[PDB]
């Protein structure tokens, strides 16, 4: 039951990724 | 079944939010 949810908070990790690439475009 | 998953892609929306506030700090 809890294992299924672990997928929800999992995708939220995509946020930091989106920002990480952006941090590269900020200085270029 | 599909309704439960709709929660997964749901949180992913938190990404745009995080970026939105950042876009404000970029020019200030």
């Amino acid at each position: 039951k809890g294992a299924i949810i672990g997928l929800m908070v999992g995708g939220v990790v995509i946020a930091t990724v989106i920002v990480i690439t952006l941090v590269m475009l900020k200085k270029k």
